[PDB]
């Protein structure tokens, strides 16, 4: 049986093949057909191909090699601006991932399956080298191994480099399926005994390596982003003050954007948007907030005071170098976040709400008249009593978080009338939301066995100092890049709450996500990705 | 006895001063004389500029309202393209940091003096106020305090403000030296009982500064550049594999430049240009070398070969995110550093070794052979016995860095006939090198004590595999950006040694550090960072 999945780079994983750019410059420029690609491959085993292949020579090496050889082949078929450089740049920044093809990949090792790519490439050091560094860097993190031809001193169709596999895989080659456009390069692999499938079209490849496993590739439902592996994270760590230090997950190069998760959460609550939004060009720094997972959780009320913690996350940019960062935030993170736009500008690169509207503060209302104007904030009142809320939701974290993390059909928690306590009618053995696996539910379950809920409850426990706060900002205007994005089925943070956000941010641009609940970045996280990358690439560079 | 100094940012900290653009705009427009100024300061403790710099208006919304009063100041003087966002744009992007003053500022802080910056700001939410932030950025850190008007909600010449600033020094009036250049904001300084400068030109000033504190601050040595406080950095944690983790410093946005340190040394080699580099425009990533401070240090000889040691930093940059970065090396980082450039290419923005030269590998001779053919090696042989160099290296970890580490003149160690021993008439208290302090070399004492020097002398226990590895990129030639650092003093690697080196980097850039020894970065730290800035400047961007 099938354990073992292998996949060619070139017209397989990543699309249109550069071997297709030959034929294509040979029919553009009207020159005789094959032409091109027998200057490519001359000498044969003992060409300079093979050499580039191989690794003996790099790309700008080889590029004077290939010139020679298209000018004997054109000496010989008797005829005669013309660039290889220029050939190459264009074919390799125009070959893109082969989506379909890495879903399927996704799919084989999501069920148990040893992924590979088995790839004849080159050692490239040209001035325009990183386009390549990044498409190879998005397709290899997705499989268990990349095996190049360069980098090993091997070349397909050679037999060693088959054995190699087999040798890196730990397996036989009846449990290996290998997919190659290139039908000498699939014949060695079938010599061994391995399934093999000739690449042309990638739909009947997929139909071809559906039939051979058994399992659903084609017309599957719509895959979630990539998510992140906690132990494969780069963690960094800043100390804001003697007793506070704040920990972050960091991935990705261009402007800084930070994310700020809301309560009870963690930076695990942004897991699908750090691999989109570094991809889209991003570094992204999750936060674990002021009292979360690895971030420092003194016991004090007033070290949760919106002014200190925005303080706080200044230091942070300080001691990072930062002069600016977009500032991204959900729940009370979207609170932190406007706070940060209003009294930061200068700091603040760009700003984006999830769910959480900017209300300005009431200067005639006390903000308890306030909250029981409103019975969705009844919550906030149970929240007040220090020691409460922390022994029924520290009493059992696996219920806590399966009770919590839930889509808006799946409501479990009775927040009106909070009877005496959250879960009143709630069930001790909660099922599993279709939003989280268990393993999920268990991150959290250990991030908030270091510090429990104080520190995140403080939070709430500073109305009085906020509101005071807050009255000095009510000349002003949010007048830097925003975006308010608006949840249909959070029935706390309402759509409705945002309606007259325009009258303080003039420019606020909106995104609005149907069918979704309180929990935003896990209920829709495809939405999530594509409102903030096409917000950050428009707003924010 | 004087011990805090306040420094005004505008005219004081900060050149040409915003206030001196009114009159040259007045001037170069030919206005009548003093309009702009007019404007500016229109209805004093109630107008429209003491609103924005209390914080109740941000920069954007003051705009509109100096443009009203400068209709109203034109129409009582009876006269009429005009834009203040373009003149003030302008005046804050030409205001830079007066180099003297923080020199000044630094000296008395060195000696004991707590030290403030009092200015009236405002909340900058132009679309440049990036610029205004990083001017900010850079000079904040020098300093204990930073007062701004707009934060605090009170603003010079307001008695409160005074009071407020001698609050947070916890000082009383007598033990405060104040300088501004504004008259009537040195008034109420004055009349509480502090020490008070009118700044005009920069040099009386110092001279007035000087001659009240007892302290030279003018014409004294040229300081060297800023260094690095470990606590106050952001350290940062990435697994490459299941028992390597690697450990890293953090400074800066833009390119990654990543530095990668020598034996036997530290992320905290590289303290003189953390900072240089980060202001500079680039994201700096200080490496702890696999076997040092806090990355890991596992105990087996070929853990340490270079083909795992390059790969492991391959996996660095993907585990971060990254597709490239400039790769800057010293020693046995700058070693590692010419592999990543010939075996990597296209995860290498650009490539600069300090003192390591790069020779290719001789085929036709064992390293063993190679090495017998120069004196200055015959350490090298001495670490191959696993355990002889680490018990002594390991025996008094400060004897070891007060003698390793010292300039070209004060030569401690006979490396020569290494007798039996590194240490064998060398004194048992090394006098203290003018290069380090107590408290630096005691840094080196701490990090080493974790892993001690079997994972750092591992790294010259691999010459067979080293050597063989190597002889597969003999065809190669390094055609990326790359950068070659002589010392003129440095013993072992000799500037000599790199003579060949166009030959297989034929576009290869030079830099020469003149009376400088082994320890380039903490020997040299001002041309060092001189040499790279400009060369990232030009080659890496
Ligand atoms: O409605 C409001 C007013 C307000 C001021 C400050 C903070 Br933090 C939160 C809130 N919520
Ligand atoms: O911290 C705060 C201040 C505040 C004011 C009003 C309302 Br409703 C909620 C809150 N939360
Ligand atoms: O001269 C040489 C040849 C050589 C090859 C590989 C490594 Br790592 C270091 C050295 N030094
Ligand atoms: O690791 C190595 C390989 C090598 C080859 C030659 C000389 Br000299 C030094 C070294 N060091």
């Amino acid at each position: 049986t099938l354990r073992a999945a292998v996949f060619d780079l070139d017209g397989v994983l990543a699309l249109p093949a550069v071997f297709g750019v030959l034929g294509r410059t040979e029919e553009a420029l009207a020159l005789p057909r094959g032409l091109l690609n027998d200057a490519f491959q001359k000498g044969g085993p003992e060409g300079a191909t093979t050499r580039l292949m191989k690794g003996e020579i790099t790309l700008s090496q080889w590029i004077p090699l290939m010139e020679e050889n298209c000018r004997k082949c054109s000496e010989t078929a008797k005829v005669c601006n013309f660039s290889i450089k220029e050939i190459f740049d264009k074919a390799i920044s125009a070959r893109k991932i082969n989506r379909p093809m890495l879903q399927a990949a996704l799919m084989l090792r999501k069920k148990g399956f040893t992924t590979a790519i088995l790839t004849n490439t080159w050692l490239d050091d040209r001035a325009e080298r990183d386009g390549l560094a990044q498409l190879m860097c998005e397709l290899k993190m997705h499989f268990d191994f990349l095996i190049e031809s360069c980098q090993v001193g091997m070349v397909k169709p050679e037999p060693q480099i088959y054995k190699f596999l087999l040798d890196t895989l730990k397996a036989s080659p009846s449990e290996v399926v290998f997919l190659d456009d290139i039908g000498a390069n699939l014949k060695p692999a079938r010599d061994l005994g391995m399934v093999t499938i000739l690449v042309q079209d990638t739909d009947t490849a997929l139909k071809e390596l559906e039939k051979v496993t058994g399992i659903q590739l084609l017309n599957t439902p719509a895959p979630l982003p990539t998510s992140c592996n906690p132990s494969d994270m780069s963690h960094g760590y800043v100390t804001v003050k003697p007793r506070v230090r704040l920990h972050f997950v960091e991935l990705g190069s261009g402007p800084a954007v930070c994310l700020c998760h809301g309560f009870p959460e963690s930076w695990y609550s942004w897991r699908y948007q750090i691999p989109a939004l570094a991809q889209a060009g991003y570094r992204v720094l999750a936060m674990d907030m002021k009292g979360y997972g690895e971030s420092s959780a003194p016991p004090e009320i007033e070290e949760y005071c919106m002014e200190v913690l925005c303080k706080e996350m200044v230091t942070f940019l300080d001691k990072l170098g930062l002069s600016q960062a977009v500032f991204i935030g959900h729940d009370w993170g979207g609170m932190l976040v406007w706070y940060m736009a209003l009294f930061y500008p200068e700091r603040v690169r760009a700003v984006a709400s999830l769910n959480t509207p900017f209300i300005p503060a009431n200067p005639n209302m006390s903000p308890l008249e306030s909250i029981k104007a409103n019975p969705v904030f009844d919550y906030q009142l149970y929240f007040q009593e220090p020691g409460v809320a922390e022994a029924e939701l520290e009493q059992n974290l696996s219920r806590t978080f399966k009770s919590l993390f839930r889509a808006s059909d799946e409501s479990v928690l009775s927040m009106h009338k909070v009877a005496g306590g959250l879960f009143v009618n709630s069930p001790e053995e909660p099922s599993l939301s279709r939003m989280v696996t268990e393993e999920e539910i268990q991150f959290y379950v250990q991030q908030f066995k270091k510090s429990g809920f104080r520190g995140p409850l403080n939070w709430y426990r500073n109305m009085e100092r906020n509101w005071k706060w807050a009255c000095k900002s009510l000349g002003r205007k949010i007048l830097i890049p925003a975006l308010m994005v608006t949840a249909e089925k959070d029935f706390v943070l309402v759509p409705q709450m945002s309606q007259h956000m325009e009258d303080w941010i003039p420019h606020l641009k909106r995104g609005h996500i149907e069918d979704c609940g309180h929990w935003t970045q896990m209920d829709k996280p495809t939405e999530v990705n594509q409102i903030l990358i096409k917000w950050l690439d428009s707003d924010a560079r």
